Parts: structure tokens; C-alpha cells; sequence
């Protein structure tokens, strides 16, 4: 009833961690060392509760991986049975082309700090 | 006998102008009336300049039609010229499949009251 929720300060995600000026400073940093990769920020979903977090959370993806081989590495590293459902969100929704190579997945929707963020979660939402 | 000042109403847009029942319903009717389409909501940026306003905003799209059909549609409605900078953004961004059917786009991008919502901008 018009109530606002404070969230629990524990679920700190990489965005909420730094600056806007930190995030665009790391984003240079990375296109001058790794010209031909793809910063990616990869995190669970918050409310997900059947698969597990991952070790980290920032990852360099050659420009020419696609979103199904990117779904397959990210299952692999959780250890998933292939049973599993399992969804990649990408501004909170599927990507529908799952061939193009991520270099073209980010022109379309990379943050305004440069970064591209992912969710992952067993239900599309 | 002093003059009363009307404001302006507050600019509403589809979604804030029904309430989530009235969507959802509406949805329900046009899918059965209209199996093989899409229901698109399409509105003008909040802030935009180059562009005019669309004379519809509610659309039926057939399922096989593709965003890069949309797209040469919606401009020819607008009467823009060839060289008018001009992007349709589906949940705040341009789709990067623009060969694939509507109706798988809608299954990824729709919204939870079953309209597919789309933004018209000069810019991304």
C-alpha cells in the first residue's frame, strides 16, 4: 500500500559494487588489452534458487561466440544436467539470435558503461 | 470573473492508460479473433524531437512478418525521408535479429500482459 521495501544490503551486484566512472574506466582498460573480446558481467538471477552461482562473474568472450555456444560454456560451469532448464537473459529477456556473434549482440545491448549484462536463471521470467 | 488556466493532462501512454486486467484482456479477445497475429503496441519516444507522432498505436501483425518489414513499414507511415535516422526498440533496444519472424520475436520480448511493446526513436 504505497510501502517502499528496503532491500537486504547483502545482494550487492558488480553494477551496484562501482562508480559509473570505475565501470567506464575498467570498459577502456579491457578494449585496449583485449580489442577482439567482449566484456560480459554473467550473475543469477536474484530470486533463483535451482542452480548455483558461479566462481566469477567477469568474463571476456571473443567477439565471434555466439549465444548458444555462450548458453553451453555458462551450463557446462554450472555443472548442469542436461535435463536442467536454463536461460540466458540478456536485459532481462532471451536473445532471439542465437548464430550472431556476440560482438553484434553488444552493439545492440551493452550498457551505458560499455559492460554487457547477463542473468541467468531456470525460468525465462 | 478571472480567466481559469486548464493544464495539460499528464502524457499517458497504452500501458498506464489500462490497467494490467484490461491488457490482459484485451490480449485474450484478439488472440482468438486473430490467431496468426501479433498485438504490437507502438509509441513514440518520451523524449523525442525528429520524428512525428504515429496515427495508431495498436497494431496486428501477421506472425511471418519480419522486423526488417516492420521497420520499412512503420517509416512509410511516418513519411520519413531515406536519410532520417530511425530505430524501433523492443524492451529499450533495437533487435538484432531483424529476419526472424514476429511471432518468435514475441515469445522472448513480450510482456507479462501478452503485448508486444515497442519504442520508435532517432536515436538508440
Amino acid at each position: 500500500e504505497n510501502w517502499e521495501i528496503i532491500g537486504s544490503p547483502s545482494e550487492k551486484t558488480f553494477k551496484q559494487r562501482r562508480t559509473f566512472e570505475q565501470r567506464v574506466e575498467d570498459v577502456r582498460l579491457i578494449r585496449e588489452q583485449h580489442p577482439t573480446k567482449i566484456p560480459v558481467i554473467i550473475e543469477r538471477y536474484k530470486g533463483e534458487k535451482q542452480l548455483p552461482v558461479l566462481d566469477k562473474t567477469k568474463f571476456l568472450v571473443p567477439d565471434h561466440v555466439n549465444m548458444s555456444e555462450l548458453i553451453k560454456i555458462i551450463r557446462r560451469r554450472l555443472q548442469l544436467n542436461a535435463n536442467q532448464a536454463f536461460f540466458l537473459l540478456v536485459n532481462g529477456h532471451s536473445m532471439v539470435s542465437v548464430s550472431t556473434p556476440i560482438s553484434e549482440v553488444y552493439e545492440s545491448e551493452k550498457d551505458e558503461d560499455g559492460f554487457l549484462y547477463m542473468v541467468y536463471a531456470s525460468q525465462e521470467t
